[PDB]
């Protein structure tokens, strides 16, 4: 409604907001930065070993 | 929708927007400045003789 979501801004956000990275609510401005856990690399076989 | 209509701003406006000074659409920010003809002073008898 303000409209100053992203034009040169860089919103930085924790993994709580990102949640399931598959589902993006399309209201998140492009260029959002989040700090997620290594779900891509550490799969279940890797974590069970540890 | 931005909401930054008046907080320290000083909007200046011609008589066209002000229109009838008796009616205010309540969306005009407080502190709006407009230029208007001398309706208050130049009464109808004054304009007729002029």
């Amino acid at each position: 409604s303000v409209g100053l979501t992203g034009y040169g801004y860089t919103w930085i956000v924790p993994s709580l907001v990102a949640g399931d990275t598959d589902t993006v609510p399309a209201e998140f401005p492009t260029g959002l930065i989040s700090v997620s856990y290594d779900e891509w690399d550490y799969g279940l076989p890797a974590r069970v070993r540890d």
